[PDB]
């Protein structure tokens, strides 16, 4: 138990106060026991100072008080590329929208039909089953940092529950778009109008908002609801197809509502593409529309994806009213 040991309890204990300290404060959720929580810094204080050549302004003991964790929207660069998507306005767009694998294809590699659901995006990046950051698309090359933000967020889980036939990627850059219910949106306007602020225009908003609070609590009071929509760049994973990876992403804990309709042929997502709109309110989200997107990895990548967006996935789009 030396030095070299010392910090395989020290930071090694460090990463857990504050683990709990965010969660207790800030977020108003403690995992543990007030009793064990007040036992574990007990413990890291006296021993911390204990060894003075290892104490520090970021010592979660002799700093980490009331306050310390608080957003600040850093400039980080992001790691795929998170690119944008094509738009459908025109069925008869769509023909060719996928048709274009009329190319390399044979017309048939699958096309998955999910629902548009209007938000803020935002990437995860799991470094071994714990999230590590999280930014905005930005410019596409870099984001805002949204860590604590989207730590507070409900459906997104800090640890990533492995088991079942996939195992736990040494990363996973998984891409989402937070968002507000219609009503969770017209609760926490009504419960405005002012008195502080105003309220807002379109839940965008009001997420966008929610989530880019400087001061995570008020981003942790907020409800907003993530829902891990693509994947990203990986290591330890690559499957064979997006659904593959659904199901891979659910045994994992990431929430992934996509409605999907594994189709074939353009007719089985003419319908589906076509049925989401006389029957596309009974949503709790917001889908302004619905994108297609070659299944099959193994078709994607023999399929480039430009500068602006895939090739591989256009995105029909329902004109408002």
């Amino acid at each position: 138990q030396t030095a070299p040991e010392v910090l395989r309890q020290w930071q090694a204990l460090a990463e857990e106060v504050r683990e709990h300290q965010f969660r207790y404060y800030v977020r108003d959720a403690p995992i543990i026991s007030d009793a064990e929580f007040d036992e574990l810094l007990r413990r890291l204080e006296a021993l911390e100072e204990q060894h003075p050549e290892l104490r520090t302004p970021d010592s979660p003991t002799q700093l980490v008080g009331g306050a310390g964790f608080a957003t600040d929207f850093e400039p980080v660069d992001h790691l795929e590329r998170m690119l944008s998507l094509d738009n459908a306005f025109t069925a008869d767009e769509l023909a060719a929208w996928a048709g274009r694998i009329h190319a390399e294809v044979g017309d048939a590699a699958h096309y998955l039909c999910e629902l548009k659901i209007d938000g803020v995006a935002l990437s995860l990046v799991y470094r071994e089953g714990r999230l590590t950051r999280a930014s905005t698309r930005g410019d596409g090359r870099t984001g805002e940092d949204v860590t604590l933000n989207a730590r507070t967020i409900a459906d997104v889980p800090e640890r990533l529950t492995p088991g079942d036939d996939y195992p736990v990627p040494e990363v996973l850059e998984v891409r989402g778009e937070v968002f507000f219910r219609l009503d969770d949106f017209q609760a926490l306007n009504a419960s405005l109008v002012e008195e502080g602020k105003a309220p807002f225009a379109n839940p965008r908003n009001s997420a966008a908002g929610s989530l880019r609070q400087k001061d995570p609590a008020v981003t942790a009071r907020r409800r907003l609801r993530m829902i891990c929509h693509g994947l990203g760049h990986v290591e330890g994973f690559r499957p064979a197809t997006l659904h593959q990876a659904y199901l891979a992403l659910r045994a994992w804990g990431l929430p992934v509502s996509e409605h999907t309709t594994l189709a074939t042929d353009l007719a089985g997502v003419r319908e589906r593409i076509d049925y989401w709109g006389e029957h596309r309110h009974e949503v709790d989200h917001e889908i302004d529309g619905v994108v297609v997107k070659v299944d099959e990895v193994a078709l994607q990548r023999r399929l480039g994806s430009t500068s602006r967006a895939p090739r591989w996935a256009i995105a029909y789009k329902y004109p408002p009213e």
